[PDB]
């Protein structure tokens, strides 16, 4: 039942023509000026990156041809009356040829050609921003008219003025007295007047350009007072520096409980700092992606797994393949490898923390454990599930209350014969301990992990196996007649509440206790509060004898006592942490009990 | 104190020269192939869109019966991707100018000459070079219509040059063959190509066949008349866009032209939301343009339970068609969508309060989140219109709202009174509600665990302060409010007996309480605990205070406590400690009640003799 029209029927007739690809220059200028970026305001990032590069080139040239130490800076000036934005740098400048060539040719990048000719070890290799040779045109998105004044450091070259409205044509004339470097004046469009506002420009500078190497001045005032901490040697950074830097990058007010300062060169140049905040859950609300100190993404997308989104901080890579918009990354095996690498690194880091300070790590796991569980559930690589699962903490049968263990430790206590991992996911200890399913493998000496946390169950279900070992849920006085009179009677006043009633000798201080056979039911019971309980009675307890003796004497009163015993055992089993519904009834019981 | 170097000092000398902008063509070709689109797969979207526009131009020509379709073929042996449309094709002069010139768009010129149509996708004139992301060799065979014009073959590797030769076996339309580079062989996989078509091009208005098998393309319901869409079509469409297996319980089909062009559909699933999924970062609403998916914010976070689709002709796209421009217009769209959704939900409440109660029960948490996390007061109140409560002035089970509460208020009244309790029996028989019965004010009854937090953050509604019953009771102590006991004097402890009891209680509870006082405001309860800022105290208890214990000297238990303190003083203390614990529980201020149990068991035994 196929329908295909694609058939190999074409044959070349005659001789071929040769052509070269062309460009619709005027339309391309418009696309490059207006259609590259998600935001107009990005022309400021672009113009500042250009000033930086101009300064970096001058710095590079002074290594050999030492000149006059002139200060290396980027000045911005707003004029809210005229509607102008002006930026000036004291860098390398541009003679007439270079203005014509660099500014007049779409995609021509003098910075890229400069980079290509460097020693790979030159400091400038890693800090020159420009590649594509189009960022300058972003100015035309916000300006009706652009004027560029430039003076090169040269053979007494004259200064020049370059000017365009941005519609296919530009003009060049000689000028004086242009200071060494480059001044750019934007005459802002009516709908872009906000960029002649000081406060608005400041917002943009701090967003994208806050860690630019060279001093930025706005109307004569210094902005970028913050050092790119990630580019520094880990041991030259004090804890107070991290605390301040964390607060800044995470927009937080507390301190990091964990700090990881990760540096490496393969698969990419990476300089990074990750923080785990002190404060628990529930814009600066994730790890930012930088490149050569310029923000790429406020919220980095492709470099960390989703389960690590609770990390704050910064990743900077010099050689990460940038999308043309410079707010996205290109699809790349190197970026994928980076994510895998970072995932392993953070895992290793958190593991080391568990050893160094287990108590502190326990606090961490209580607050952030949900992310590990999420990671294990949502990832498809079995090897990855098992790496994240090393971070997991549980409780155990062969261990005291409150004390925690990992799967590896459990794995270390398994007799070399049997090779599978038994767990019981339950609301609490009392419920887990008194599980008939657990009582089975209590006699059969067999350690069982008690998993009390939310989503512990499907975490292990989605985990399936660990350490090539299998995880399987462990779910596969008063005479004797006086008691039976009582049990027959209690079984009637709670017909609509409990499936089963028993007697047990294992009770001491308690008149009764509640047990459950299905942990999944108790959870369904625990979350459903806008079950088949099985209470057991202590025939030696006073309240129970007092009950038996009372059902005949004060039938009304004896049922107050009964429901109290039931509710109390319910509370002991942690199946009723909000006993507000019982209080009035209890106050009635107490009162009737006290005809003293 | 200031450091500037910018000064108006520059002056032009002599004449100027004029210049035309130029382009580094070769590097531009490279930028389109390596740096324009963030994902490689997208070349499929680009070629199919081209095929769609070519068919659209032919469809337009035919106004003044040949099959209009788009065919795809994958050969994993030859490593080829092939697309063929039966559209308008291209002549020599069209082949050279359109394909041979970066930013030249035949499609755009077509649209500019149409002074419907609105279905043409192409404007930038670069989408075609996306083929070089994945192929080191491209062949194009085209046949113009009709027009006594021969076929042609166009060929290039994507660097610098291309060749155009004349050909004979060329069908009306256009055939393009990609010889896939080695790292891109996945696009010779039928299943992979199909994934991509479905992803971006599922609403293209022409049949798409892949290796001879017709793909199940869908109608773009969001662009169609609401009345021409059955419940069944919504069901099916909902299942596609939400990748779900259930059906929508609500459907909002929203169309507007001012202030902004909008074409959208939102659904609320019949399913309860997954609590696991509520905590994940999962996005919920897809964004389209001319029937083509855009990979991208649009809805406030609290509306993330909504599924469906938004399309707006006012959202301009970046060159690679994956970034939305004008972030102020987006927030504006977001603001408009938020308000339209609130209106819709309010109307659903009116239409069917019983169905809305189930919605509020399943999704109420999202409104509560929205109110707590927004800073704008007017936004808080608008969302709060969606909240439901019960009332002391309405029958049990009957739901009401803040606006109906406001509507029943007297002119003189400046407050909205509320009480948080787990259910209506507890609210109605609360010691705190007993106290409020002595005034003539209505009291909202709020049963959900986070209702109180929500009302605390909301703070006021319609210029009226929200006040909890518990708070009001404390405030009355500092006001000359006269209350009378619901039991006559005969049945209460004498003043002298009360002071004596009170003195003994202050001694017996030195550690635990600030004040112990008599209250004339209880009936069936022996005592209560009061705290001025009760709400905030309950919320703070999430991993002591200055509480006050207030006693009902008309309550038999309290009078028995007065007697016990002299007749069996040790039993009195255990009774006193339990009364205090009970009032703490009743106040929702108790810690883990488990250590109270053995104490109570001892107390019970000791009393039953
Ligand atoms: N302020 C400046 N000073 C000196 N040269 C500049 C300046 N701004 C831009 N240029 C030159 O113009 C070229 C094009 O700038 P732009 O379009 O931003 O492309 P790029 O991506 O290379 O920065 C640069 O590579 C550089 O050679
Ligand atoms: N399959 C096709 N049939 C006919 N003409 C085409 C086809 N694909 C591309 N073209 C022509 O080449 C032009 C350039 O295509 P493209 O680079 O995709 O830019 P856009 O689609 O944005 O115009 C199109 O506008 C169209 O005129
Ligand atoms: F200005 Al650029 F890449 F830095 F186009
Ligand atoms: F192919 Al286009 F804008 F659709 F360049
Ligand atoms: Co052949
Ligand atoms: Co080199
Ligand atoms: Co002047
Ligand atoms: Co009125
Ligand atoms: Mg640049
Ligand atoms: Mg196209």
């Amino acid at each position: 039942t196929l329908h295909n029209i694609i058939t190999d029927t074409e044959n070349v007739q005659g001789s071929f023509s040769k052509h070269e690809f062309q460009a619709e220059t005027k339309k391309l200028l418009d696309i490059v000026a207006r259609s590259l970026y998600s935001e107009k305001e990005v022309f400021i990032r672009e113009l500042i990156s250009n000033g930086s590069d101009a300064l970096e080139k001058l710095r590079h040239r002074m290594i050999t041809a030492g000149g006059d130490t002139a200060p290396m800076e980027i000045h911005l000036q707003t004029d809210s009356v005229k509607g102008t934005f002006t930026i000036q740098d004291t860098g390398v400048g541009m003679n007439k040829e270079d203005l014509v060539s660099n500014l007049g040719t779409i995609a021509r990048s003098g910075s890229k050609a400069f980079l290509d000719a460097l020693q790979n070890q030159a400091e400038a290799s890693s800090s020159i921003i420009g590649q594509f040779g189009v960022g300058f045109y972003s100015a035309f998105m916000v300006a009706d008219k652009v004027e560029v004044y430039s003076q090169s450091a040269e053979a007494d070259a004259p200064g020049y003025k370059w000017s365009s409205d941005g519609s296919g044509v530009f003009e060049v004339a000689e000028a004086s007295g242009v200071r060494q470097g480059t001044k750019i004046v934007l005459h802002l469009k009516d709908d872009c007047k906000e960029f002649s506002s000081e406060d608005r420009v400041k917002e943009v500078v701090t967003k994208y350009s806050n860690f630019v190497s060279f001093p930025i001045f706005l109307n004569g005032r210094r902005l970028n007072t913050l050092q790119a901490l990630w580019m520094m040697e880990p041991k030259d950074i004090s804890e107070w520096q991290h605390e301040e830097f964390y607060r800044y990058v995470a927009q937080a007010y507390d301190k990091p409980r964990y700090t990881l300062h990760y540096r490496a060169d393969a698969p990419l140049n990476i300089r990074s700092i990750f923080y785990v905040p002190e404060m628990k859950p529930s814009m600066g609300s994730s790890v930012a992606l930088y490149s050569r100190k310029i923000l790429i993404q406020t919220k980095a997308t492709d470099i960390l797994p989703k389960w690590l989104r609770f990390l704050r901080g910064v990743v900077d890579s010099e050689d990460i393949p940038l999308n043309l918009s410079r707010e996205l990354l290109q699809e790349s095996a190197l970026i994928r490898k980076l994510r895998d690498v970072l995932q392993q690194r953070v895992i290793r880091f958190l593991l080391d923390q568990s050893k160094k300070d287990p108590e502190k790590y326990a606090r961490f796991f209580e607050d952030y454990g949900l992310f590990m569980r999420e990671g294990i559930v949502t990832t498809g690589e079995q090897s990855v599930k098992e790496d994240i699962a090393k971070l997991l903490r549980f409780e155990s049968s062969a261990l005291p209350a409150g004390q925690q263990t990992s799967l590896m430790e459990y794995s270390s206590r398994m007799k070399a014969g049997t090779r599978n991992i038994y767990y019981l996911c339950a609301p609490n200890r009392h419920l887990a301990e008194h599980s008939p399913y657990f009582e089975a493998m209590k006699q059969k000496d067999m350690e069982v992990l008690f998993c009390f946390e939310q989503f512990d169950e499907l975490t292990l279900l989605h985990l399936r196996e660990f350490d090539r070992k299998k995880l399987i849920s462990a779910e596969t006085r008063l005479s004797s007649e006086q008691a039976e009179d009582l049990l027959a009677w209690m079984r009637n006043a709670l017909v609509q509440r409990v499936t089963n009633i028993k007697v047990t000798p294992r009770l001491d201080t308690h008149p009764a206790m509640i047990t459950v056979l299905e942990m999944g039911a108790a959870r369904h019971f625990l979350r459903t509060q806008q079950l088949q309980p099985t209470l057991e009675i202590n025939t030696g307890h006073d309240l129970i004898k007092k009950l038996h003796a009372l059902k005949d004497s004060n039938p009304e009163l004896a049922q107050l006592l009964l429901e109290q015993i039931y509710d109390n055992a319910m509370i002991a089993a942690g199946l009723n942490e909000d006993p507000r519904p019982m209080i009035s009834r209890l106050n009635q019981l107490l009162t009737r009990a006290l005809e003293k």
